């Protein structure tokens, strides 16, 4: 529930890595491909994202992508705070649907793109979009932070 | 004042390029460091920006960055429509003033950093959450955006 949690995870496709983070309120994403799994890239992205959206802690399902120097450089400069494991019933599986709904749309739109990392730009896109009277991932997380 | 409008423009420091998008309504920014001004450059992060914002009209100081194929495609798929020109009194020098701000902050935190790229998001992130009884340019962006 609480709006400044996001789950970073990356996956791999095409033997090239794609970070995904999903704000777990919402199921909103934002990804982008990577060339490796470096601690400089997640910093990177880290500090992005902070600059964008309101971050307070980050979840995620392998721990040790958060221990580089450069990566805790990025969470102290940005005030985020990180959590040990994962704490709640309510989120249950929703990052692992969120990625997989991600995974499955990259698959439907993969052909009218050259390059993986315009894949899963299209596929950011229409995941964000899509409507479940119901709303979108994106028209979620807007309400979720406005209401404060 | 239109919730759906941003502009676009690079600048160049250090013989880099910056890309900058402002949303004009609230002083928002997403800014990015490219290898070049590549219309393949711009095609992708105009990808990326309408993934996570609703875009519906892009304006820029240089009209003929908009023309090539790769962005071209971007703008059709994305359903954005572009403006010939700039039309508006409210917003009169926002822009100017938004890229004025960011460079001056990315002036005060470059020495922070070792690549440009790093000062870049830094700035981004503290334009964003700046305060002007007042409110920054993110929290600015939510509410435009959430009030419909
Ligand atoms: C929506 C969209 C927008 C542009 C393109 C596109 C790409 C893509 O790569 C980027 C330029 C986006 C980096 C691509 O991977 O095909 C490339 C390499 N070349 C193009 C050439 C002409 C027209 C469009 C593209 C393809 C799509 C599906
Ligand atoms: C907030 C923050 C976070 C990390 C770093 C940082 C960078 C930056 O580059 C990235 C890793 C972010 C790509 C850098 O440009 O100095 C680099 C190259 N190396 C580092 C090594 C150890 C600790 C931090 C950094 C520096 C700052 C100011």
């Amino acid at each position: 529930c609480s709006p400044g949690i996001w789950q970073l995870d990356c996956t791999h496709l095409e033997g090239k890595v794609i970070l995904v983070a999903v704000h777990v309120a919402s199921g909103y994403i934002e990804a982008e491909v990577i060339p490796a799994e470096t601690g400089q890239e997640t910093a990177y992205f880290l500090l992005k994202l902070a600059g964008r959206w309101p971050v307070k802690t980050v979840h995620t399902d392998n721990g040790s992508n958060f221990t580089s120097a450069t990566v805790k450089a990025a969470c102290w400069w940005a005030g985020i705070k990180q959590e040990f494991g994962i704490p709640n019933p309510q989120s249950q599986g929703v990052i692992e649907s969120m990625n997989k709904e991600l995974k499955k749309i990259i698959g439907q739109v993969r052909d009218q793109a050259e390059h993986l990392k315009t894949a899963v730009q299209m596929a950011v896109f229409i995941h964000n979009k899509k409507r479940k009277g119901g709303y979108s991932a994106g028209e979620r997380i807007v309400d979720i932070i406005a209401t404060d």
